[PDB]
């Protein structure tokens, strides 16, 4: 709530997630779900903002609000 | 560099832009496009994020994604 939920797109299915300060790597696209899925059944005015590096495509960065909006979460 | 650029969707055609820490709200797509692509030439390594409130639709976020995309943002 009170720390958005930030999950970064850093290439073809590798994500990153940051949850209030803390930043947890090497996550799958199926895992990334399960924990994006908890925090906004846990909090459900969880501010959630993604962004990709530059050597990733807009079309992944697509993919990724994809799988958000397929999960329930924006 | 040191701290990301936020652009977060706020509705239909209104937007607020996170600079280092200074916030600035009632933008225009223009005008969000005119401080991005700003940002953007005086650092080429400024990292990008999206976000947007859970009144805002996902065909929107995917807007807001494509104007970035159009400036050469994202």
């Amino acid at each position: 709530g009170s720390v958005p939920v930030i999950l970064e797109v850093a290439g073809i299915g590798k994500y990153a997630i940051s949850i209030g300060g803390e930043r947890q790597e090497g996550l799958t696209e199926e895992m990334v779900t399960q924990l994006s899925r908890q925090e906004f059944d846990k909090d459900n005015n969880t501010l959630f903002l993604v962004g990709g590096a530059k050597e990733v495509p807009y079309e992944e960065v697509i993919k990724a609000l994809n799988l958000l909006h397929l999960a329930g979460i924006k």
